[PDB]
C-alpha cells in the first residue's frame, strides 16, 4: 500500500 516496490495490492508501491 506505499511506493518502493511494485505494489503491496493496490497502490503504486509496497513499502
Amino acid at each position: 500500500l506505499v511506493a518502493i516496490v511494485q505494489a503491496d495490492w493496490n497502490a503504486p508501491g509496497w513499502f
